[PDB]
């Protein structure tokens, strides 16, 4: 094996990024303008977003309506319940406001 001009340049490029830090209680947030997944419900003519997992978190879906209604899709009645992603208008605990986009 007469090695004269061997080609083997160094190229160290590993990737490491797990971010692991939790000193006692930590993390927290309740600002509006965030997206989340919830279940759909029907009542009062408008819709209702239930947050399963929190137990005691009920929200109302009005697409940021809070003024005049616009129910005109019998299909929405059969789709109710399905899980979708909506925007949060203001979560205070138990009763929250919800606005679906698109």
């Amino acid at each position: 094996m007469t090695v004269i001009k061997p080609s083997s340049r160094p190229r160290p490029r590993k990737n490491k990024n797990i971010k692991v830090n939790t000193y006692r209680t930590s993390a927290m947030d309740l600002s509006p303008g965030s997206v989340h997944e919830g279940i759909v419900y029907f009542k009062d003519g408008i819709f209702k977003v239930r947050l399963l997992g929190y137990e005691g978190h009920e929200c109302i879906l009005l697409d940021y309506l809070n003024y005049r209604q616009d129910t005109l899709d019998r299909l929405k009645e059969r789709l109710v319940g399905r899980v979708i992603k909506t925007r949060v208008v203001r979560a205070d605990g138990l009763y929250v406001d919800l606005r679906r986009f698109f």
